[PDB]
């Protein structure tokens, strides 16, 4: 453990697939995001874009588990991970023990997210 | 030290900051084709030099694709105008940013093009 | 040389129908790709697409290794450790993180520099 990142993580996610079980399972938002980050999406006046917002939130999570190592990263709930944006709108995550490093991308058809866990001490 | 919030300032991260973009070729396509002097606003004359000498059209349009995308991911990794951005090669592709050390991959499909950096403080 | 912590990285994104058309046509190929340890996992999928997928995001890994190194792609060996799929590299940590869509894979490559 002398590297200086921990891990890296990334995610591509088909729209069509989160909007398809969103349409048959509403309860699919509780699933996967926190209190704060349905507030968001509820916020959203279109239905695109919580869809879009949605998908790049479920995306993220799987980066960050994948940065985690999968063994590990698969046993964190969703719900306890916080995607949230700062001031000027980028994507944060706090993770003690590591600096998150996190972007999103959005086509019409694909999220994309990517994760780099940095080691915060030698 | 010095009691300022300043994010810059306090941080000890060895990465400043990373950025991803995915694009749809069909959209840089449809952008060129209906207002071809944006990628006046869009290349440096370097990289318009590169574009304008292309024989085919399909590997013009991935060129462009694939330097909007890099300039968004290097936008968004930074936290600067896209026609002062000069992604060169090496072939491998590259930005010169006084202050940082900047890491650029680019990867192109028929219909897809992405480009991920990752910035170090010099 | 540079006091930079990464050498380089590199990004690989590739349609699944081509990784499909390209086995179908030369399965011959396959060997040519992967390592013979990767030929194993390859081997054992009993489900067509499941194997497809899997040389896909092989692919991916290895043309993005590639290109952060700026070596063989069948001696570039992408085993899992908790999973995370690893190369070894002496000089480098190797960071490689990959994904599955039904039409897409893509993998993503840091190669941090080494304190020896």
């Amino acid at each position: 453990s002398n590297a200086m990142i921990h891990g890296i993580g990334v995610d591509l996610i088909e729209i069509d697939r989160i909007q398809a079980l969103y349409s048959k399972q509403p309860k699919l938002v509780e699933r996967i995001l926190t209190k704060n980050e349905q507030h968001k999406f509820n916020n959203f006046t279109h239905e695109q874009r919580k869809i879009e917002f949605l998908a790049g939130r479920f995306a993220t999570k799987e980066a960050f588990s994948k940065a985690l190592g999968t063994g590990l990263g698969k046993h964190v709930a969703f719900n306890d991970i916080d995607c949230y944006n700062d001031e000027l709108g980028k994507p944060k995550i706090d993770y003690e023990g590591f600096i998150v490093h996190v972007s999103i991308s959005h086509t019409e058809h694909y999220a994309m997210s990517q994760v780099v866990l940095e080691k915060s001490a030698f």
